[PDB]
């Protein structure tokens, strides 16, 4: 048995320097999951991105699990005019993490784009299984989770309106977020609405100092990184974890799913030599390294589309366990032995859909006072039940109480 | 027992027009599918489209089902440029059958644009379970069909690369059919892979006169049209229709899924006084009449997400029949009492995945000459089985044949 499990995650790729790290996870003996932005398959995303193709297929070709990070890593929010110098404009002025969300719908229509503009430069790309651009998701600069209907929480402090964490005068309140967060928490169920899981991240590996000219070199080395999974495993680190913008506060500490499990959350650009340091000659060998004493430790690797058990034939299951089924959430209604025949569905007995979504669905576990939508109304549910075709809520007003406005 | 099921079909939507159509529909009893394209909601369609967002959300409210029909029914293939004037453009030219389709990946996207569209002007359109926006589709100008994996037809003649079908000196070639139609051809693949079905039409509701001020007004009147349905009822109307760019020429005659039944094809802008003619005063009783005599004569009214029958609970079904569950198709691989913890899957032994796809799926009973698509590879069925997460064409050179390019 396993120490634990851990799950390297990737951001902001594909870019050149995804090329490198995907060749030594390769050597390592592992995959991992990478949450792309296909803006830089455009080469406009303002990083080194002329083999951005090259990477996304390699990424696909050695078998790791491609998500949605965004087609632009929302920086159309940065800017006045969304244009092929907006990612440069962004850079200049700094402020990714200022009025990062606005409209949600227009925020949530840049993870579909993600899919066209990936599906455009690489028009194979759904005959891999490892393809996941429609079915994981993750939001740029939040630690937010879509994971089942009752495990999920928002990076509270995550995007501002006005100053960033670090200036003087930044005010953080989780009771009360700022208008941005509140965009991206729309965001979050539109994207669940669409079938998409949410995951944040446990550790993220970044410099240990970004008040240097290269600040790439300093990147926590193996040994040291390791420790600090060793303590994040168990400890419900989305809470504790620093900074404050990349706090879960609400996380369900101990929640079950979450058990013997840390995601590691890096991005690609720390791993090329470049305008952030000499990543490629210092930090490629502390991946290399970190993935060969992990294991030694005892530590297993696995990607995101795993994160959630696959439901499997011949196990057997508690009521209360849950499962992912192909892209669906499902919750064990009664404890049993899971055959070939009776996998989890829209009328299965056996199993509830749990998916993270708020629109009214077909076997859906219902409690009173969850709040569902249906053909544009929201409804509250005021009596415990398990949703079926019959029980629509425009009709059923003895399980549904239609909710009024403004 | 009926006589037979009408599906009523309605393209090019929404518009102003759009809005009296359901009016008469929901009057006469009735629900039906509109495949429609979001560039009305933008207001660059050139029609009279103020009203646009307004029949979208009565068509929903009403309980009719939504359809994808691209976002701008090709018309960025009918001028250089594409822009806000296109729709208006393409219109003086009348060339909308000419190159209508070229790169088969950009033709495609321009079905997930509409998505986003929608999404957009509509953003609880999620939440009606009549929304079939992602799951069902129809191209412009092709009668073209992917209902499941053995029945699946194209329309070898809906567009040409030179001359329209009535100019002098036109060549049809079923056999060598224009670039443009193996582009669609394409399109209805890369859609297939996407998880959507695509129906054509057995008879087309439309002027019987084109060479008048207001062809609209020419409309086939109620007691005739019933005569033509009667007609197509079993008649394999798809290969006979004209003219001959409406044709199916290999579609496949007395197929079960097609028995006992007739797709209506007709467009809302028939229906109002505008450019066209009289359509509003002249059609509308033409179509409220034509129900009603329908119903009298023992024809029944239906969806096209109903085209395929719902997997249904209680229900006998026999080796080789097939069913839709969750957006899926399957077909039976053992006779047997459809019961409620016993539905398809991919895991199921009583099924198999017969989607019209051709990327490697699971759960697929595949024949010897059978091409699938796996990891951006071509590999060709040697010997007859049913797909499984083991038996991957990268491994199972035994099942599987790599295809060579070129
Ligand atoms: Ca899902
Ligand atoms: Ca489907
Ligand atoms: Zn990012
Ligand atoms: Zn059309």
């Amino acid at each position: 048995t396993p120490k634990g499990t851990i799950y390297l995650t990737f951001d902001d790729g594909p870019v050149n320097a995804s090329v490198e790290v995907i060749k030594v996870l390769n050597q390592g003996g592992v995959k991992a999951t990478f949450y792309f932005n296909a803006w830089h398959l455009d080469g406009i995303g303002d990083e080194n991105e002329d083999r951005a193709l090259e990477a996304l297929k390699l990424a696909l070709d050695s078998g790791h699990i491609v998500g949605n990070h965004s087609y632009d890593h929302m920086i159309h929010n940065c800017v006045e005019e969304f244009g092929p110098t907006s990612g440069a404009d962004c850079n200049a002025t700094g402020n990714h993490q200022i009025h990062s969300y606005q409209d949600p719908v227009r925020d949530a229509a840049s993870f579909e784009q993600n899919l066209i503009t990936l599906e455009k430069y690489l028009p194979t790309i759904r005959s891999y299984p490892n393809y996941k651009g429609y079915e994981l998701a993750r939001l740029p600069y939040t630690n937010g989770w879509r994971v089942t209907k009752h495990f999920q929480a928002d990076g509270l402090c995550a995007t501002s309106d006005n100053l960033k964490p670090w200036e003087p005068g930044y005010v953080c309140d989780p009771a009360n977020p700022s208008n941005s967060v509140k965009a991206s928490i729309q965001v979050q169920n539109i994207l669940a609405n669409q079938g998409y899981q949410t995951h944040g991240w446990d550790v993220d590996w970044a410099p240990e100092n970004w008040g240097i000219p290269m600040p790439a070199n300093s990147l926590t080395e193996a040994v040291p990184f390791l420790a600090y999974v060793d303590k994040a495993l168990n400890s419900c680190s989305p809470t504790t974890i620093e900074p404050i913008n990349s706090k879960t506060q609400e996380f369900p500490c101990g929640t079950p799913l979450h058990a013997d499990k840390v995601i590691v959350l890096t991005h690609d650009f720390l791993f090329e030599d470049g305008k952030r340091g000499m990543g490629a000659t210092q930090n490629l060998p502390k991946l290399a390294e970190f993935i060969r004493i992990a294991k030694e430790a005892g530590y297993v690797f696995d990607t995101m589309d795993n994160y959630t058990p696959r439901w499997s034939v011949g196990k057997t299951y508690q009521a209360g366990e849950y499962v992912l089924y192909q892209g669906v959430v499902y919750k064990a209604v009664i404890s049993h032995t899971a055959q070939q025949d009776w996998a989890p569905s829209s009328t299965s007995s056996l199993w509830t859909n749990a998916d993270p979504a708020t629109n009214w669905t077909l076997n859906v576990s219902y409690e009173q006072g969850d709040i569902v939508n249906y053909k544009g109304k929201r409804y509250l549910v005021s009596v415990p039940h398990v949703s079926q075709q019959d029980w629509t809520p425009d009709t059923q007003n003895t399980l549904f109480t239609a909710l009024e406005l403004r």
